[PDB]
């Protein structure tokens, strides 16, 4: 299968994920393409993709704010291509506050109301993918079984 992981990462621990995430799909025997969210022009970028994975980390002093090469990427969800493919998100957050990893939700609803399918729940964690291998192996199990 054809699967595309974005990122937008400011310390790099969603990167770590999704590099990890690359790596286990790749193995699945999928073709996976990696873009941060800052290189990718969004017109039709899902075209071809039997599935999309967003990585995005949460930020704002009080409601949540998207980290800002997600979020430029975000505003053009719309020219992406999201309808009737299979998508899923994932993040790195910080447990001591009160929306863990709120990326996830949202991009998961962005994504539903584009008329995409959630093919697995997202994934919240902290640190990069070394600080949490099982949660990231499972979530790429997750996926993997949906294509
Ligand atoms: C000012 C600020 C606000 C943050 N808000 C959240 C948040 O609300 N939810 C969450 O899970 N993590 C939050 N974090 C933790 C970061 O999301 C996480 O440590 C960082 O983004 C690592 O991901 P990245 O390197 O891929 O950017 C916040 C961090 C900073 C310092």
């Amino acid at each position: 299968s054809k699967v595309l992981i974005v990122f937008g990462s400011s310390t790099g621990n969603t990167e770590s994920i999704a590099q990890k995430l690359e790596e286990l799909i790749a193995a699945g025997g999928h073709e996976v393409t990696l873009l941060n969210a800052a290189d990718a022009s969004a017109e039709n970028l899902a075209d071809g993709y039997d599935a999309v994975l967003f990585g995005c980390s949460a930020w704002g002093m009080e409601d949540l704010e998207m980290q800002d090469d997600f979020l430029s990427l975000f505003e053009e969800f719309d020219r992406i291509g999201l309808a009737g493919r299979k998508v899923a998100a994932f993040a790195s957050g910080d447990q001591e506050y009160e929306h863990f990893c709120g990326a996830v939700p949202a991009i998961e609803e962005r994504a539903k109301e584009l008329g995409a399918t959630i093919i697995a729940e997202g994934l919240k964690m902290e640190g990069d993918a070394s600080n949490d291998p099982e949660a990231v192996a499972s979530f790429a199990e997750d996926v993997l079984k949906q294509l």
